[PDB]
């Protein structure tokens, strides 16, 4: 497969390969904050990363992947609208050309500068790949981003962009706390979908927490130094690497809040 983000391999083209790309529970979508409601149900979100443990950066000609051990739940996502305990094995980003567009998701037709994914899948499955199997195999947090003050958690990250400009090139990237990536607030919609590339699977329970983050429009300018080439091939930078949004279909997105 040779997709991307591009005019002849983005998005409109993914259906050709991967037809569950029109399918019935694909994302991301538009999040009406109008017609979500409020659900008293929801048990309250738990996030627990005191013991995560970064390895590795990678820039995989996608995004940039900041993969975990999950080896053992070190460093879990429960609570909320799950069942059972979600490991977190990797986050990444999705985000524009300019300020005004990169977010996946979107709030009243809203974009935001980027979105960040923090990736878990449902320890009953036993591994990453028997879970991407499984309607409830994943739960992703999503993360607003927008441009303004810096986030002091997220420097580290930009700082080691330089190293891996290009597909394929990696760097370590230990002791690194997800923790400094939330918000304050860890109100959120959930709704069932999808993974929002290719293989475009139908295995993800969404948490999209409602209140944005902060970064720096320097920091933004970073991410867009990346490369979605190789090493040696045409410069093409990496931007504009967010899937729009999706049919709703037969779904309802629900609040944790009122
Ligand atoms: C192999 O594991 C994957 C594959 C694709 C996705 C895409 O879906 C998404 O929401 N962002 C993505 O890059 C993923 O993240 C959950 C994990
Ligand atoms: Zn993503």
């Amino acid at each position: 497969h040779h997709w991307g983000y591009g005019k002849h391999n983005g998005p409109e083209h993914w259906h050709k390969d991967f037809p569950i790309a029109k399918g019935e529970r694909q994302s991301p979508v538009d999040i009406d904050t109008h017609t979500a409601k409020y659900d008293p149900s929801l048990k309250p979100l738990s996030v627990s990363y005191d013991q995560a443990t970064s390895l590795r950066i990678l820039n995989n000609g996608h995004a940039f992947n900041v993969e975990f051990d999950d080896s053992q739940d070190k460093a879990v996502l429960k609570g909320g609208p799950l069942d059972g305990t979600y490991r977190l094995i990797q986050f990444h980003f999705h985000w524009g050309s300019l300020d005004g567009q990169g977010s996946e998701h979107t709030v009243d037709k809203k974009k935001y500068a980027a979105e960040l994914h923090l990736v878990h899948w449902n320890t009953k499955y036993g591994d990453f790949g028997k879970a991407v199997q499984q309607p409830d195999g994943l739960a992703v947090l999503g993360i607003f981003l927008k441009v303004g003050s810096a986030k002091p958690g997220l420097q580290k990250v930009v700082d080691v962009l330089d190293s891996i400009k290009t597909k394929g090139k990696s760097a370590d990237f230990t002791n690194f706390d997800p923790r400094g990536l939330l918000p304050e607030s860890l109100d959120y919609w959930t709704y069932p979908g999808s993974l929002t590339t290719p293989p475009l699977l139908e295995c993800v329970t969404w948490i999209v927490l409602k209140e944005p983050i902060s970064v720096s429009s320097e920091q933004v300018l970073k991410f867009r130094k990346l490369n979605f080439n190789g090493e040696g091939e045409p410069e093409e930078l990496m931007v504009d690497n967010w899937r729009p949004a999706q049919p709703l279909k037969n779904r309802q997105i629900k609040a944790s809040f009122k």
